[PDB]
């Protein structure tokens, strides 16, 4: 499999980290020689050149590439136009960051496979911990449902989760608990709830609203 | 509760605007006039202003706050500078954005209570699943503990849970089924894999890698 990243800032230089890492190879790209030279023995093959260059990109063959990234990130408009450009040239996959929602539709519209948000989404679920301190994190399993990691309370400790009745009651479950360094997975009802512990907890949104309310 | 942030970029701005969505109120600040302009209707108050000026971060009482949000991202010795001083403020909960790790380096031992890299983070899961295409996503529930998800295979697909008997031969529980738009949560034994279905295991790392070089 091919694989290329084009802006290496701290997205596009992490990927680059994290591809050699894996062990595979990839093309990092940027038009600022001083951050091709940080990668040069991290990327097997650094380069260094504009991608809104129509001739550029396909004379370093990224034609038919698996995986192309877009990292750059406050050139909106070179963002863009390397997208159509890759798009053109077929490349199988392409994932882009976004700069903001007029972005993200833009390049949708023109074929972006993935379009993320980093800082956006762990900025949300930054803010949601804030706001909830029983609640540490959460991941969207589908447009329904989230697992949510939540800290046991005064409440909840010191209960069996035969006793707790939090399927029946909340209709949300409770399918791990992280206690200490350990991770309980998959808890029988004669659980025990000890205080600290982190109840691993899928359920629909707002069921686990209700929950929160109810018991955090 | 009182909450500031600190600079007011892509994670900054998504940070007020998500506490903003919570229902809370917040204090956004930036050196930038044209930045605290964009906030001045989300943020509860919006302040121009630079954070390394030690009387101005007290005077507009930072004192004690409950959680103050760093997200002054390129300049690294503003960004520990400002830590230093909210540290010194007693600021209970400082969440910084760090650069790479030397700053994070410092900001750990200057006190720093979270150190966040939301690009790096999210850089590492999509490599991730870009060298593994089965694996989808990933989550880390403590040291040796992951949540991950993964596409079923023709392997996996036509047979029940019980025959594939994956908690004992590979030490990893399947706690949860994305198939179509529904989560089918806790499955029993009598649940059969269909094709195109997201398993949502966890397992130690160790065995989940395992699972992957044998079933995937
Ligand atoms: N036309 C282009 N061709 C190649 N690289 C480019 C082009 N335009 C910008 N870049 C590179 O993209 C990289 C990232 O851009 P920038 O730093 O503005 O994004 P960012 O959102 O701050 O990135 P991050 O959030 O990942 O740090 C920079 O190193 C820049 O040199
Ligand atoms: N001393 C300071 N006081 C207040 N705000 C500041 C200060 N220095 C920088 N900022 C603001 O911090 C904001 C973010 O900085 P910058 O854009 O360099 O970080 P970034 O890593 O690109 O952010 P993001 O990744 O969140 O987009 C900018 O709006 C900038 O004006
Ligand atoms: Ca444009
Ligand atoms: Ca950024
Ligand atoms: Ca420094």
């Amino acid at each position: 499999k091919e694989f290329a990243v084009i802006g290496l800032g701290r997205f596009g230089g992490s990927i680059c980290k994290a591809l050699s890492e894996e062990g595979v190879e990839v093309m990092a790209m940027d038009i600022d020689e001083d951050k091709v030279n940080e990668y040069a023995k991290i990327a097997s093959h650094a380069v260094i050149g504009d991608s809104t260059d129509e001739s550029v990109l396909k004379n370093l063959g990224l034609r038919n590439f698996d995986h192309v990234i877009v990292a750059i990130g406050e050139n909106i408009q070179a963002s863009i136009l390397t997208t159509l450009i890759l798009k053109e040239l077929g490349v199988h996959t392409i994932t882009v960051k976004a700069q903001n929602d007029y972005h993200e539709k833009v390049l949708s519209k023109i074929g972006a496979d993935h379009i993320v948000h980093p800082e956006r989404d762990m900025a949300k679920r930054i803010a949601h911990n804030i706001v909830s301190n029983n609640v540490l994190d959460y991941l969207e399993l589908s447009e329904e449902h989230s697992l949510v990691e939540i800290v046991a309370n005064s409440r909840l400790a010191g209960n069996t989760l035969l006793d707790l009745d939090i399927r029946a009651k909340y209709g949300i479950n409770i399918v791990a608990i992280k206690r200490g360094k350990e991770v309980i997975v998959s808890p029988l009802a004669t659980e025990v709830i000890h205080q600290e512990d982190i109840l691993i907890v899928i359920g629909s949104v707002t069921d686990i609203s209700r929950f929160e309310k109810r018991v955090l």
